[PDB]
Formats: C-alpha cells, sequence, structure tokens
C-alpha cells in the first residue's frame, strides 16, 4: 500500500476527514453519525479501505466517539504515545495508511479485553454486512457476528 | 441566502477547498483544471452555487491561476484590502457566501478593462452551458 | 467586565501569554519562572488582574506547570469540558477575562481536597504580599 | 549581536512582535507607532538590538508602514525573494537575529536611491538621537 500523496489527500479528504486524519485532530464528542451507529458491518480507514473495526467489537461506551475494544485484528492499529502535562495517552493510527483515527484506553470493558478505543468517526467509513461482498470484503463478514 | 455553518462546511468542503475559501490559501500554481479550462459555461461559487465568472470574460494569463477580467455582475464579488507582505493587494470573495476567491490586480488588458482576477480554481465550481438550463442558471446563458 | 481586544493583547501580552491564555496553548514543562516559586503573594489573571490563586494553596512535586490545591475563591475560575484526544478532560478558566489557565486533575493532595490545578504560569501575573496593599488587592493578604 | 531562544523570545515578545519577526506576520497597515515617526534617532532589531535603519533615511511613502531609502548598513539585512500568484517580492529579515522586517519595493524616491523598505514598526525599536550614547550606540550618530 502506498498513501495518496498530501495534495491528493487535500483534494479528495474533507476538511474534517483531513484534520483528523492528517492532523490528529479530534472530532466534537458526540458529533459524528457513527458515535451511535450500532448496525452489522465493518469500520475501514477513510484514507485507504483498510480494515480497522468489526461491529462485533464496538459499543456505547458513553464516553462521545465511536467506541471499540479492539481493532478487527492485531496489526491494524498502531500505537503512539503522546503527551498533555506530561500525562501519557496513547494514540491509535491506522497500519496502511497511518491515519490518525483516535486513542485506546486501559479502562474499558475487562470481559472483552480490558480496552476502548476511541475513534474519530471521522477516520472511519462504515460498510454495511450486507455490502460487504461487494466492497471486496467478503473474507471479513465472518468477524461480524 | 445563508451561508453553512463552519461544521458543515468541514464536512462537505474537501481540505483544499476548504483552506482557500475559508481560510485564504492559495493553490499551487497550475494545479487546477480550471486553470486550463477554456469551455463555455459559467464558474459559481463551490460554497452556494452563486454565479461568479463568465467564461466570456475568462483568458489564459499564463501566471497559474484561472483569469478573469470582469465578475459575472459586479454585485457577485466582493473587494477587500489585503495587506499582506507590506503591501495593499484588493482580496475578491463572493457576494453570498463570502468564499475568498483570489485577488484582482490593475495589470489586465486594457482592451479587456484592465482587470485580471487571480482566482483559485478551488473557490469554484464550473457549470457547461449544456447544463445551465437543468442547473438554474438559464438567464445567465446570454452571458455565455 | 470588558476585555481589551484581540488587537491590544497582541501587542501587551507575550507570545507565551497570549497563546496560553488567548489559544489554550500549553508552555513548555518547566519554562516558566513561577514553577518553583514559593514567595509569598496572590496570583492573578494575567489579562484582567482578576485574582486566581493564592501562594498558600501552591505546591511542587516536581511537576513542570505551577500546581495549586485549589483556586483563590470558588467563583475565580470556571470549568470547562475538554474533549481533546477523545477522552474529557476540566479545563480551568479565569471567571472575568475567560483566559484559559490549565486543567484541574483528581490526582492531588489527598489531605488538601484531592485536586491538583495544573496552571499555565504564562496565564498568571505573580503579585507579591508586600505590594498587595499598593495594587488593590489588600483585602486578599489574609489569603495568603 | 544576538538570537535569543525561542524559549526567551516567547516570554520577552509580545505576540505581535513575536508574529512579526519570527513568523513573518505582517502588522495592520497605519497600525504603528513608528509609520508616523520622523524624529532622529536610530531603529533597532526589537531581538536583538541590531542597528537597522536611521531616521535620516526615513520617508513618508503612505503605504502605512514605516518607510526607508536604505538599511544603515549593508550588512544589517538580508533580502529574500517569494512570490504570490507567481508575483516576486523580496523579503527584508535583519542580518544578525533573523528577523522577520518587512519587504523592500523598487518603488522608493529616485534620488534617494529607488528602493523602499517597507517595515514592520513591530520589528524594531526606536532609539531616539538624545539617547545613543547612553543606549551604546554613539558610533552611529553619524548616520543621523
Amino acid at each position: 500500500y502506498k498513501k495518496p500523496s498530501d495534495a491528493e489527500l487535500k483534494r479528495t479528504l474533507t476538511e474534517e476527514q483531513y484534520q483528523v486524519t492528517q492532523n490528529s485532530a479530534t472530532e466534537y464528542a458526540f458529533s459524528h453519525e457513527y458515535d451511535h451507529l450500532f448496525k452489522p458491518g465493518i469500520y475501514v480507514d477513510v484514507v485507504s479501505g483498510e480494515p480497522l473495526f468489526s461491529s462485533a467489537d464496538k459499543y456505547d461506551s458513553g464516553c462521545g466517539w465511536p467506541s471499540f475494544t479492539r481493532p478487527i485484528d492485531a496489526k491494524s492499529v498502531t500505537e503512539h504515545d503522546d503527551f498533555s502535562y506530561n500525562m501519557r495517552r496513547t494514540e491509535v493510527r491506522s497500519h496502511a495508511a497511518d491515519s490518525h483515527l483516535g486513542h485506546v484506553f486501559p479502562d474499558g470493558p475487562r470481559d472483552k479485553g480490558g480496552l476502548r478505543y476511541c475513534i474519530n468517526g471521522a477516520s472511519l467509513k462504515f460498510i454495511p454486512l450486507e455490502q460487504m461482498d461487494a466492497a471486496g470484503y467478503g473474507a471479513l463478514k465472518s468477524k461480524v457476528k
């Protein structure tokens, strides 16, 4: 995979998608349609179409952003330390396109792995289950339920 | 007419269209398709669909940005002093949505009125002549 | 209270005062003279001179920023949800001039209420005890 | 002459002085006191105190920024080309501290050499003639 050039991204991504995925902006809490979307399907990197999260692992955390127990696969995201007042947080980025997705927190539901991935909906595109074969994601349908 | 909220604009405009129209950025020289487009039709504000320029007034100034000799109507655009770089230039913005479009300089051909509007393609949407009726611009077909 | 215009503030505040208070910037760890300051006095809003913190409530655990356990009054600072970074933190702002000051965390000295006001020194002006009378803050010396 | 650390500049320069000198911002036209100041003295870099312009070379250009026919010394400024719409401008920066100062235009008075150094007052500090000895610029009083 080759990430489109920045010049291409400025012309294809909305300003919101660009700020979030390229400049690590955070979308307003509770603002995105995916925040309260719980329909079967997968969420893919808005930039590359890399699968990132399954609807099976999504839950309403009350935090303000699409929230997931885990990424759809171990290698689909990468984690990166950042700091505010020298206090660490873990940023989550997509593997292939290196889009800023969100952050991951150690206080998610224990019986699902203890983690909460709070992800900007702006970084994602939802592929409904019924559309996955056609979109080229058939081999990942099994992760949806 | 009411300009969409900034929130809506961020979710509707590309980064490029947003930076140019909202943040007064300037697209890269020769980068936009409208730089080399010379087909009959009109150029409207990408934000609002307000008519801005006629193809009739577009010419190839060669500088790297779409260039026109005049707005399609005097009131289609507004002029603003831009004191960037210790000089005074006239910024051109759209009337209704107040998008930054570009600048107008007094260095156009005199035989076409002497003004050169250097306008970002990013600020514009081209409506070809053949599509103007369907798009509600039928009354401006005579502006060509 | 009337806050000075943004133009006025650009010419009166230092770069870091402005960025912190007006643009909610965070000064670098250990950058500010107030970090380890323990002289008696008050810290006022650098924009308005509204009292915000007393030296009495300041402490140093080696944090990169001034640290206080409480504001000088309940009403001098306002709390605001800060949803940056897909989490919720509590930003603290000054009441009158609505300066960004920093944030308040629940990890401060247990015996003083549990809070840690982590405050940009750039948001504050220190008024030494000895100058408080002349400066109009005599009534507050008892908080020092 | 001397370029303080970015940290020192953030804490000493006003937001205006900082944005102008460090980030090549342009102050609003007609906004600075020095625009209409014509008193004997020199103008030094606000960052370093490096002498930059003499009041001897200062004139009213009507443009809205302090305007000079020449720098006080050949070596005290450096010049850099930039472009908008592929139109040339020439940025002027101080030699020692590399402060953004303003722009130079080929439209100055002919008898004085034809150049106009259009300089942000924000980038300067005026040292009146009668303060130059005490200020350490005695050697340059001949330039006034």
